């Protein structure tokens, strides 16, 4: 969210808010710098090359491997000067996005959004699950384990896939049971995708249509979006997908878009999802929110030094917007939760952050991407929080010429063009 303090990647660590830590993970990964820009969410502007263990390095795969809709670059953010300005990026995206009343909801639910203390194997015993924490290095060399909600990583090899991804459990599902889990996104404020489309009329594209950019702000909404649902623990298995055309036959082949998807994207393409479908997962989750509330309210005892067991109660309390009966016991208020559940699943979408940004995007998430621009949002003079790339006061700010790549061409250099016209590419 609205970040206090303005950060420098060079900025000595004080093991508060700009520390070396190590992702929870599998090997012994070497420590790497990050910062604390708001409660429970950090920025790590590295390579991820610690989130998977088959994604160690950023060797690039064959070229007759690649997928058209991709790029590689191993050198991308390897220096200082260029993390500094990833930091700077993501932070004034977040600024961007938390300056509209969309955003500063959605930021706040997610810094609720504490994962469940659901890592005890004692039934009535309270204990964090390792996998939703980080491990601080403080000055001794010893660390000092975290919790937290949110991590902004740099991509992987390919640089444009975007993703919001976490750690597992070995039986319990954290992003589909309420419980949630520390979310780790794949992302970059360095580069954006340019599409083509042009509102017109009735009858004149002799000038063909437009080129324009998208802004990375909604390309960060959409993810934060997704993390949302996770961090509730009320996100769709993507096995569980709908057929978006006419003229074409099921097996789930032609076009079939997952359920988180169309969710996530939201307006014309929140039609397709089957309203039953839709019915019983609210049902199923209302459960899963009752059972944690059974949970709370069985808990005897409690891992951990600093907080006390009536303390997490309450933080789930606050989280799952449960009752508190004239006994003590918690309970799921119906009405609380039914505007929780739909602010998440049908407020939050990257079409409603369209219409506040007020800026140019893909109509349907079914939309194709033509190219990938170098970018680069932190010069007041190239984007702002309120305006993105349609400065005000410039020749910027009509028909979206600030996001049009041939008028503001000084704003976007194309790296390539994505050959075949077809696909997708995601998200
Ligand atoms: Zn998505």
């Amino acid at each position: 969210p609205f970040v206090n303090k303005q950060f420098n990647y060079k900025d000595p660590v004080n093991g508060v808010d700009i520390a070396y830590i190590k992702i929870p993970n599998a090997g012994q990964m070497q420590p790497v710098k990050a910062f604390k820009i708001h409660n429970k969410i950090w920025v790590i502007p590295e390579r991820d090359t610690f989130t998977n263990p088959e994604e160690g390095d950023l060797n690039p795969p064959p070229e007759a491997k690649q997928v058209p809709v991709s790029y590689y670059d191993s050198t991308y953010l390897s220096t200082d000067n260029e993390k500094d300005n990833y930091l700077k990026g993501v932070t004034k995206l977040f600024e961007r996005i938390y300056s509209t009343d969309l955003g500063r909801m959605l930021l706040t639910s997610i810094v609720r959004g504490i994962p469940f203390w659901g890592g005890s194997t004692i039934d009535t015993e309270l204990k964090v699950i390792d996998t939703n924490c980080i491990n601080v290095i403080q000055p001794d060399g010893s660390y000092r384990s975290e919790e937290l909600n949110l991590v902004i990583i740099g991509p992987s090899a390919d640089i444009i896939q975007f993703e919001c991804k976490s750690f597992g459990h070995e039986v319990l599902n954290l992003t589909r049971n309420g419980y949630g889990s520390t979310q780790y996104i794949r992302f970059s404020p360095d580069f954006t995708f340019g599409f083509e489309e042009s509102l017109e009329v009735d009858t004149n594209p002799l000038l063909g249509a437009g080129k324009f950019a998208t802004d990375p702000a909604v390309t960060l909404a959409h993810q934060l979006i997704h993390a949302g649902h996770r961090l509730y623990g009320i996100a769709i298995n993507p096995n569980r997908v709908f057929k978006v055309n006419t003229n074409a036959y099921y097996e789930m082949s032609g076009l079939e878009v997952s359920f988180e998807e169309l969710r996530t994207f939201g307006g014309h393409d929140a039609k397709f999802i089957d309203s039953l479908q839709e019915n019983e997962f609210r049902l199923y989750y209302y459960n899963k929110f009752k059972d944690i509330a059974s949970t709370l309210n069985k808990a005897k005892s409690i891992v951990g030094t600093t907080a006390s067991l009536q303390y997490m109660k309450n933080v789930f309390k606050e989280k799952y917007l449960l009752s508190e009966d004239t006994s003590g016991k918690f309970s799921v208020d119906k009405l609380k939760f039914d505007k929780l559940y739909k602010m998440l699943t049908e407020i939050y979408t990257e079409d409603n952050f369209v219409k506040f940004f007020k800026v140019l995007n893909r109509k349907t998430f079914l939309n194709f991407d033509k190219a990938v621009f170098k970018i680069n949002i932190v010069p007041k003079v190239n984007y702002t929080i309120y305006d993105g790339f349609n400065l005000r006061n410039t020749n910027l700010a009509a028909n979206f010429n600030g996001q049009n790549t041939e008028i503001n061409n000084m704003n976007f250099t194309k790296l390539k063009n994505f050959t075949p016209g077809h696909h997708h590419h995601h998200h």
